[PDB]
């Protein structure tokens, strides 16, 4: 649109190495491990292409990211919180 359109390739090895880190952090506490290298991989692709394909701004993208990270992250030091308890 603006300051989506104009983003560089910093923001996608980010946004990636982020969600990467996070959905494999959910994915390998129960989500299969072995598998995981291919959930991440179709998982964070596809949600990469999500939010920035739906991305409407800047501000749109970073917190498209920032939800899918939050979310997921949490839910994996949650359901493992009471795994380690």
């Amino acid at each position: 649109v603006q300051d989506k359109d104009t983003l560089s390739n910093a923001e996608r090895a980010k946004n990636v190495n982020g969600l990467l880190q996070v959905l494999m952090d959910i994915n390998t506490l129960n989500g299969g491990s072995s598998d995981t290298a291919d959930k991440i991989r179709i998982h964070a692709k596809n949600f990469e292409a999500a939010l920035f394909a739906k991305s409407s701004s800047k501000k749109e993208y970073m917190d498209s990211m920032n939800e899918k990270v939050a979310v997921m992250r949490n839910t994996y030091n949650t359901r493992k919180n009471a795994v380690t308890a």
